[PDB]
């Protein structure tokens, strides 16, 4: 146990980095979602106005 210490070390280290990259992954694959969502909306609202068009 004493010649093993850096294994734990080294095993913790690699869960919280591979957590964390999951993390980033879903929060850009969010993102882009909510991105392209706001993009619909905003394509709708100016095909309204065009359809409008005939402060």
């Amino acid at each position: 146990s004493q010649i093993l210490a850096s294994r734990g070390a080294e095993l913790f280290q690699a869960t919280i980095v591979k957590a964390v990259k999951a993390r980033i992954e879903e929060e850009k694959k969010s993102m882009d979602q909510l991105k392209r969502q706001m993009d619909r909306i905003k394509a709708r609202q100016q095909k309204y106005k065009k359809g409008k068009e005939r402060v």
